[PDB]
């Protein structure tokens, strides 16, 4: 009915702790989606082109070619933790418990409203309470999945501001080729759009693949309650690294008093010691040669593009970096970098139109440092010679800038790792898995990931608003009257997490608040705000 | 439904005599709250400082600085005497009564109506029917409390005149440091707004700690029915201070005839009576001497202000004064002073924009006059000499305008008094007690004081109406249509009173309407109006 | 059994989470306690006098009469945090939780052991089998309650390095006399020390009093399970001192740019607001003037000794100080300061024989700030004269160093405060009520105060290892097999504590371990240890 309400906004979390210490966080959101008529009532196929860009020779990494369906349809996401937890439950969650366990998932749109608009330099705005908002719900997932949270495009971090869905398009298949090349490089490289391959040709339209509901202001959608299925994640991090893995050299001649310099002294020839190693040659048995069962990492190419079909593009690192030799300075290949707008942390009463950015680095020590690599000669004759041994200072293919470390890939059975932390509050939270036979072992960019079925895609379109003329045998394009339209969007992500337990003696790190961020947690004398970026994973764990 | 009314105006009080003479007074409330969209729909944190003011030497006591959390709601206030019972009722249960319980509080919000503003010259305002109207209400007391009683911002005292909520802001930790100093003071004394200290730093926001509900003209929501749990207020007030506790000394002289100066006369020695005293050194047993069971009243400090963390403040004092030797005119530390607009009393006709002020002075003797305290030395030899004896004539700390009775506190295990009486119609009912370990054995602003839990807050607020045009990404502070709300509000508060019973012979005191006071009960030829206070413990009662 | 082995050595905690959160902390703690024989068998009644000291003028703080009864038994006392709870739980308890109840205790001595020395430069310690080791305990509480917390004499805070229980004593009736001076005071005050009241004469014998039970290696006792009566500890502290408690001002100038010098603005004239205040007198109504409900702390004499009976003692507060404006370089009267040995903190391995100490300043604001007192006339006149005036500068008594707050209590019938916090880990857990008709509000020692009953103490006692001669009816002392002997002991003490939610915005403070503390918590490389002392209420909570 008109005058009457039809859902309830509600942005509060809720902590039921139950037996076994086993937490059941349910958290709420609710925001007041914006929404305007789009451009054109069509469907249109476009073609991004920037050829004089990456015609330079030496700026193949700036490419951007594509092409895309552009729908006229909006997308509502809300696939990003800046949207479930404020700053303040994060800090709960982060402190006191070790994994988390995605449990399910509901939304409806409730109070819908739409509005028109009329001149003069005077706007008038008056309901239209015959008009009707499109919802319409890809819950089997015929729609190709696109999650907004990779472009900062996801909903307002904040419940007491209005927000607004991102328009909807997708990757439309398309040849291309581009030689890659340096500055000094001559001539021109073949750089071109080739075109579309018709066997990989898929036009989708809503349409034709979704029920879309009319809703009018009296009107309600609510989607179902879906649940997820798929592993945890953890808030812990290792720290092993091989190096720290197993029974340590017993020493025989501990230190006698307090000092810096005070080591004790393990007391046995290095070629006279015990123990096991997988060097057939040398009797040296040290800490870089006795064995570990496993290899805690792994080393891959550094900033190496490769490229198929479609053009070049990065080879995605699972490792990244982090340490007392990278403090973000050494940021590294690995290590996500974080760019956004105002929606989503940017300070709000921040002007000018440069986006927001951080770089993430984890707590985990399992990603490498490349300087200290090296390669030696079977034989093992040390000290090594410059010509058995190659460094991570010698040029590769001849280039003074590129070495043997930045092509090795040292991937192999005996690998191990852990799968991406959560970055609050800008990071995805789920994501769909990719429908290859062969699925890689962990997505980069998010800490979940549906196994089965992954939630639906919700979207939602003003309906046409057609005047008294209209001829649609005429190649013109239709003309509608301005309307716009307000709603309320509220859902329900409940993970179950479970409490953690002190084995140390010594005390661990947490989340705090100090005279240096306190005033990143409260509004400016104008009503700014800001959400700074959080570490998800603070206590250590064995990780053997 | 739009065409349909949902509840019912009802300012009607109602009297329900039961067994044994215990009333049962049910106070009805129903005003026509009217409101308009929040200046701006953020939360601010801001900074109030008068350096300058407070910068003057000797100026320290109209200190100012602070900072509040400035949110974007207004809250709905009923804590109030003038807003349950009109002149007419108070009169009944001051003059009938002896005891007051409160018992419980019920309200509802119905009839909402949204409206919006239009140009040039010419507003035009037209309903907006799917506009909606937020209410809050904080249950549980997440929310911090705030009493608007205590800044004259409560609701209407006339129910046949329109009202408004106030703007809910709340106080923010802040350190300041301010030293007192008199005029004759040289230098600049350390007058400073050190900031915040982040351990106690709480930002609280409606939306994430409390459900808030849309409501369209159709809605109406109403709250449950709370129960009060707390102390009986009494309607009676005790004279008898410790000069007349007891049992009288035995006059052996009665007067022989009529006469103003026919005093009767105990007739023995003041050193040769029998009787008990604290004075272990003479044997004189006077009125002044003998020993009274306990100590009605303590003394304490006036118009001394204590300082903590942030800044100056006066030392609350229950006790007040009264007396033949006040008259308002004496009205010293103690005795409260109201200040207020024309919602509240103030000739409502009365323009220029200055408060009325009133200074209740209550009618029980258990203040204290300090004229007349003095202390002599332990010897105790009479006529006291000047150097055994310390006057509140003579000067301390060598100040000329300061005594020992004004930095002298005689509060100890023998103290008694009495709990704050009602005062109408400004005064607030009941008042939320302390979350200290170590509670307080009064609120000098409060009659009642929840044990428990006190009823929860309610708070409205114009949900936000945006236009067709409308970026979150961008600065711009947002733009919305014009709109203002206006609907309905009726509560219950319903105490249980006790009726009175006459032991003595003589009549007592009644409120009653004279030749004197007799227009301050009607309304003006101009439809002018006003409410004066009134005295609330009429008739007296033996203390012991 | 000799070859048997009688318990089981367990220092392990345990979180039992339940419904509700209510976790269920069981702290067990195991130690190897050692034990001598007594210099003596007797009891003996010894005077301590260092008249010299006190005798210097000036001087009388520095006493140390007093009298004691030496009993022969030693005192085996768990009660201090440092004894139940590693850092590494402490940090758990005091993040996560809100409110601590203590619930039981139960403690028994298992694997008793006693051994004899014999000679030449050649010590030679063998077995005595048939040897006893006495064991007594006071459980209705007949035996004076002493809490060895108070002089750092309770048990080892490390389960890996052994301990010793302290010789008990008793304090014995005494009078004594001693009239303040100080350095210009001429010729001698009465110093001296009396004697004893017959009247108040109380010599206690365990052997009289309680049941000794004789233990040998095959033995073991173990008490019972005592259940703890008494109000819950909180882990959270206010911040909200007289001067922000309430509604704000109503700001009527929001500032309009970001700004640390944009400051909002109340704009009215002081004396044209609205509102309440308890100053007949003036219409000023500022921050300082308007009225607070009660009031938050209490000002107390500061560093002034009363003295009775027995001679001169500080007179206790319950408030302290802390703020930007002490960083314990102003640490005054309140904060209490902890001196303490190598067995509970001292670095271990630290040399010479100075105990280590550390002044807790809480986190609650509910001291005050002397400096910033001041007391005006009556009349009011501001800017307020000299001689209207008494600051905290005028000298009192005509001494320069004294001023009128150092002698002012303004605690009265509308105080608030808080208890003492817990002290990790030097501070005592709970404490016996006092015997007196009428108690304190608070203990200023322990944050849990048994109502009934508090465990009773447990006394142990090498027996006497007669040799062949003996002859009590001779003068000399009796001569004894050296023999000393080791035990085991294990208490556990079970507390019941709520978890905590999370009401504001922006994260809170929270224990944690940083580059900077790093090195309190691990060993050093020669097996020094170490426990830094912890706050125990780091998260902010609304008084009102
Ligand atoms: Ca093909
Ligand atoms: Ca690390
Ligand atoms: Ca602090
Ligand atoms: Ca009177
Ligand atoms: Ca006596
Ligand atoms: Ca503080």
């Amino acid at each position: 009915g008109v005058g009457i309400s039809t859902g309830t906004f509600n942005n509060q979390t809720e902590f039921k702790f139950l037996e076994n210490g086993w937490v059941e966080i349910t958290a709420n959101s609710s925001r007041l989606v914006h929404l305007n008529m789009p451009e054109s009532e069509n469907y249109r196929r476009v073609v991004v082109n920037n050829m004089d860009k990456t015609a330079v020779n030496g700026n193949m990494a700036l490419d951007d070619i594509h092409a895309q369906i552009v729908t006229p349809w909006s997308l509502v996401d809300a696939n990003a933790w800046g949207v479930w937890f404020n700053p303040g439950d994060w800090q709960l969650i982060v402190n006191t418990m070790s994994e988390l366990h995605l449990v399910s998932f509901e939304q409806e749109i409730f109070n819908v409203v739409l509005k028109t608009v009329s001149e003069p330099p005077t706007k008038v705005y008056n309901n239209d309470l015959t008009a009707s908002l499109m919802v319409a719900l890809d819950s089997n997932n015929t729609m190709p999945f696109t999650p907004a949270a990779m472009r900062s495009e996801t909903l307002g971090f904040y419940p007491w501001k209005p927000t607004i869905p991102t328009p909807w398009r997708y990757y439309f298949q398309w040849d291309r080729t581009l030689i890659p090349s340096h500055t000094g490089t001559s001539g021109t490289p073949t750089n071109i759009y080739h075109g579309t391959d018709p066997d990989d040709v898929q036009f989708y339209t809503i349409e034709n693949s979704v029920p879309v509901h009319l809703l009018r202001t009296g009107d309600e959608f609510a989607t179902g309650t879906f649940f997820f299925d798929c592993k945890p994640c953890r808030l812990t991090h290792t720290w092993q690294t091989n190096r720290a893995l197993g029974l340590p050299p017993f020493l025989n001649s501990l230190p006698q008093s307090e000092g810096a310099t005070n080591f004790g002294d393990i007391g046995v020839q290095q070629d006279k010691r015990r123990g096991v190693t997988q060097m057939g040659n040398t009797n040296y048995i040290t800490e870089a040669t006795i064995m570990r069962p496993a290899e805690v990492g792994y080393s891959a190419p550094y900033y190496s593009f490769e490229a198929s079909t479609q053009g070049p593009f990065k080879t995605p690192i699972a490792a990244g970096r982090g340490g007392a030799q990278t403090d973000e300075n050494q940021a590294a290949d690995g290590n996500p970098r974080y760019a956004f707008g105002r929606q989503h942390g940017q300070k709000t009463t921040t002007t000018g139109e440069t986006p927001e950015r951080f770089t993430y680095i984890a707590h985990q020590d399992t990603g490498r440092y490349p300087e200290g690599d090296w390669i030696q000669n079977i034989n093992f004759n040390l000290p090594v010679t410059n010509d058995n041994v190659l460094l991570p200072t010698d040029p590769i293919g001849g280039k003074t800038g590129i070495n043997y470390t930045n092509i090795f890939n040292t991937y192999g059975p005996l690998t191990a790792l852990n799968n991406v932390p959560p970055v609050y509050p800008n990071g995805q939270i789920w994501d769909k898995e990719f429908d290859t036979d062969l699925k890689p072992r962990l997505h980069v960019n998010a800490p979940f990931v549906c196994q089965n079925n992954c939630p639906g895609q919700l979207f939602v379109k003003v309906a046409p608003n057609l005047t008294n003329e209209y001829d649609p045998d005429a190649s013109a394009n239709m003309s509608r009257i301005v309307t716009y339209s307000d709603f309320w969007w509220k859902g329900k992500l409940v993970f179950k997490a479970k409490l953690r337990a002190s084995h140390t003696w010594n005390p661990i790190q947490q989340m705090s608040i100090n005279v240096d961020n306190q005033f990143n947690y409260v509004p400016s004398n104008i009503g700014g705000m800001k959400i700074v970026y959080e570490k998800s994973q603070l206590a250590p764990r064995k990780l053997y």
